[PDB]
């Protein structure tokens, strides 16, 4: 179950997201999954990254859930559920900003 996953933050919005992220003190790959704010049953994975160019900031994918079952930020690339996707993702940073590392502190 998602709601009791630690990394999902439920309904809070891109601006709250982006305040819990932009903590000095979280390296790249912070994240936490929330839901989208304009598509019904979609979520939001929003993570953060460093670099010199513009320091701290944060980046927020769609993740869309099919009906049919699969959940997935590019449809090449599917789960069988929203856990398996963070567990892939803590892995491989593919097309994100940096593999997910820890969840993002309250
Ligand atoms: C969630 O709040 C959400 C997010 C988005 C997309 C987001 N836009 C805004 C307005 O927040 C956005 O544009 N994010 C970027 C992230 C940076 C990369 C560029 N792209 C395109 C993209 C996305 C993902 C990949 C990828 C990732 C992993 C594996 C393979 C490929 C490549 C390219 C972005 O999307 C929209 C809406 C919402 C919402 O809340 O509703």
């Amino acid at each position: 179950s998602i709601q009791a996953e630690e990394w999902y933050f439920g309904k809070i919005t891109r601006r709250e997201s982006e305040r819990l992220l932009l903590n000095a003190e979280n390296p790249r790959g912070t994240f936490l999954v929330r839901e989208s704010e304009t598509t019904k049953g979609a979520y939001c994975l929003s993570v953060s990254d460093f670099d010199n160019a513009k320091g701290l900031n944060v980046k927020h994918y769609k993740i869309r859930k099919l009906d049919s079952g699969g959940f997935y930020i590019t449809s090449r690339t599917q789960f069988n559920s929203l856990q398996q996707l963070v567990a892939y993702y803590s892995k491989h940073a593919d097309g994100l900003c940096h593999r997910l590392t820890t969840v993002c502190p309250t």
